[PDB]
């Protein structure tokens, strides 16, 4: 969870379950599907939420990534493709990444997160679980 209110993503998260696996997509892939969104607007980044667990006396809570359209979210001002720790840029080959996507953020009690799904052919990152699936 968050102790500081996050920017809300339009989509469900993708959660790491195998340690040592890299979060990645093939260039041109990795933008989740949202009805009626034109491919020219399918551009943005996945953002890593590092999660932390509390200490017990038993015996670890791997990261979860969330998608933000280009020009929105916690890295709204950063340039597409720029190395940034915790940021993984993705865009349809139809998209011009010099321009912010035309999509206002999600207002979380006028609209719920869309379950994250990729088009046929999308190479899925092994070691990661798409929430909702
Ligand atoms: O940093 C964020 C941004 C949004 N999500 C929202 O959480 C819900 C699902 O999270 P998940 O467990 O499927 O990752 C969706 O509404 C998603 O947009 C968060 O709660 N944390």
């Amino acid at each position: 969870e968050f102790n500081v209110v996050p920017y809300y993503s339009w989509f469900s998260g993708i959660t790491q379950f195998q340690k040592g696996k890299e979060f990645e997509f093939v260039e041109g892939q990795g933008v989740p599907i949202a009805p009626g969104v034109p491919a020219t607007e399918a551009k943005g980044y996945w953002y890593r939420h590092n999660r932390r667990s509390f200490k017990t006396a038993d015996g670890q809570l791997l990261p979860r990534w969330y998608f933000y359209y280009l020009g929105t979210g916690p890295h709204a001002k950063d340039q597409y493709g720029t190395d940034i720790d915790g940021v993984y840029w993705v865009a349809s080959n139809q998209a011009d990444v010099n321009t912010p996507a035309d999509i206002v953020d999600r207002d979380p009690s006028s609209d719920e997160a869309i379950p994250t799904r990729f088009p046929p052919g999308t190479v899925l990152p092994q070691g990661y679980y798409i929430e909702g699936s």
